[PDB]
């Protein structure tokens, strides 16, 4: 819920998906290819995001 | 709790942006101008997202 008092958009939005993925990661025993497929996007676009944010 | 439960990426962050926004407008009463700039886009970007995320818009 402190998602909802961060000031920006563009740094609530990675906070957000951050979060997200983490969660994610979590709940699909910490496996790139599942985690991307099930998320529904690329591993290329899920790597370049993994580093961007974790 | 509603968004970590969504599946899709795309999906969830669309939610979350709905959210976001619909609690920034509320808390600057609904004020467009003032709420662009609070959060760092656009006015023109925040009424298209205003439009794309369906979200509605009261206050006079
Ligand atoms: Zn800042
Ligand atoms: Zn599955
Ligand atoms: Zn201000």
């Amino acid at each position: 819920s402190y998602l909802l008092k961060i000031k920006e958009l563009k740094e609530a939005k990675k906070e957000f998906e951050k979060i997200f993925i983490e969660e994610k990661l979590r709940e699909y025993d910490y496996d790139l290819k599942r985690t991307a497929e099930e998320i529904g996007i690329d591993l290329s676009n899920l790597y370049r995001k993994i580093k961007s944010l974790n």
